[PDB]
């Protein structure tokens, strides 16, 4: 049927790779593709590369432009939704406000929406993943950095400056490690790929025994969070001390999100989450310590179900605001 | 009978008086009245008195049910919004489930909604007080307990079990005092009228130098929070220490709300907020320490501006759900 010919495009713009998908309006992925993110020359090539990659795909496959209901994009930094504008994407070399919506919509002639990259991932997990289309879902992504998205009373939250959802920068330890954001004791300092290592680098001195994990940490290895958790599951007394510390802080931060927002679920995604049930459990355990009874007995600690496709899926969902009603 | 000019009713049910207002749908006050709260007989007279007072008023003003979009009520107790019931408002003697929404609609034929005190105070300040009607406003109320409400993307938040906005039970110290709720180090534990005093009586013992605050505690006087704030305002060195502490915790909690929700404002109200700028400015200092720049330099700390009128105006706004 003619409804089944409609398509939406999602863009997942990351510091290293830009991923695209074409999906049905029900959010089933029809095609995926990617390119490198060119950050050279103050990142002026990024938006043209995205425009070019979409023009070429449409042309390559002789696609019908009017099948497309619209394009949704997730981007690093903070987004003014009304403006279609991106500020704070320093990792991209955008030091100045970027009129991304204007450029793409203009170039492509198909309606465009954009949002922050974890925000859009949050929408993806709500729509097709662990969020289960609940009106109240918090997404937290642990990878290179710590990011998040909040859907509350059915809507994605942005706040006054587009910074709602920034849970990586919740202070879990007023006396903790220096964060790049410019304060100390952010969740991100203790829970990103790099934060877990840092927590392990500093607990090492509190462990008089030896273990395969302690040896590699002490040697200067940047062991993945996955490997750290795997040593823990496998019984490594040092890995178990590090995981314990890490999930304490994730439990405090997610707990206080539960206490304030009471979402149906907090969904944990990103690379670390491959660690699976062993991580979900330890997070849930400290979440339980830190939450009041009504929140304990209602808000659930979940793992992401979509892996790295949540971005393109969530981004795509922003395009649905353009459907003919 | 002008359908282009319907009105909303707000009700603020307190333990001693019940406040009413009629507003236009834009929230301009047309009429305010109050009656006392009769709690005798397990609180069984309260909703009939409200109905009577509203019926009578409707009759005075030659109004009819069709001139009203709805009625909203703020109440203490444990509320189920969907059902429209209340339970556990012990200052009301409401120890059994009160079918408030049934009583109201079945007597008045005007649609009714209800919510908790704090939430409705939040709606008020967001709409007509310090929130300036911005879509993202967090209100927190300091007093005998710590309570709150959050408006985000223009909607009050309730969460899946109706607990959203419960700021007083955010963990500010993983190893702090025992909270009534069952866990340690809840904000309520340090920043309620009772919490402030708790902090004073727990630091005095280490402090040695001279302060009128410390001598009074050590005389055996029943020190209050307005008293602690009093003494610090006069320069009492130990009392400033206790305020610093309370504000550190308040900074952290509001700071983290700032980091997760980035509202245009965090509005601080209730009894402890009587200290005014003396309070606000210390809270803002720790809020700044605990936020990252983009939030630090957008979300504002503000004092509540409506005082005791926030409740009735925010309760009126519940009625707007029934428009058209
Ligand atoms: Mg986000
Ligand atoms: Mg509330
Ligand atoms: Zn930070
Ligand atoms: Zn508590």
């Amino acid at each position: 049927s003619n409804a089944m010919d409609k398509k939406i495009i999602g863009i997942d713009l990351g510091g290293t790779t830009i991923k695209f998908a074409i999906l049905t309006t029900d959010g089933v992925v029809q095609q995926k593709w990617s390119i490198e993110t060119n950050i050279l020359e103050d990142g002026k090539h990024i938006v043209p590369s995205i425009i070019e990659s979409i023009r070429h795909r449409i042309d390559l496959y002789n696609m019908k432009k009017e099948d497309f209901v619209g394009i949704g994009m997730g981007t690093p930094g903070s987004v003014d939704i009304e403006k279609g504008t991106v500020v704070g994407a320093y990792n991209l070399n955008w030091t100045t406000v970027q009129p991304v919506k204007e450029q793409i919509e203009s170039a492509l002639g198909i309606p465009f929406a954009l949002d922050n990259d974890a925000n859009v991932a949050a929408l993806g997990e709500r729509w097709k993943g662990a969020g289960e289309n609940n009106p109240d879902v918090i997404f937290i992504t642990l990878g290179t950095g710590v990011g998040g998205g909040i859907v509350a009373a059915g809507k994605l939250l942005h706040g006054v400056a587009g910074c709602a959802g920034e849970v990586g920068h919740v202070t879990v330890d007023p006396n903790g490690f220096d964060c790049t954001c410019g304060k100390r004791g952010c969740l991100e300092t203790v829970s990103s790929a790099t934060g877990v290592v840092r927590v392990a680098r500093h607990l090492s001195e509190e462990f008089a025994g030896d273990s395969e994990l302690k040896q590699a940490i002490d040697d200067g290895q940047d062991v993945s969070s996955k490997d750290v958790f795997e040593f823990a599951e496998k019984g490594d007394h040092f890995a178990l001390m590090v995981v314990d510390r890490v999930c304490f802080y994730l439990g405090l931060a997610t707990g206080n999100l539960g206490n304030t927002l009471n979402p149906d679920s907090v969904v944990i995604g990103g690379g670390v989450s491959a660690a699976g049930e062993f991580l979900r459990s330890r997070v849930e355990k400290y979440f339980q310590e830190f939450t009041f009874p009504q929140v304990r007995n209602s808000t659930k600690i979940k793992l992401a179900e979509l892996g790295n496709e949540a971005g393109v899926i969530g981004a795509a969902s922003l395009a649905l605001q353009f459907s003919k009603e």
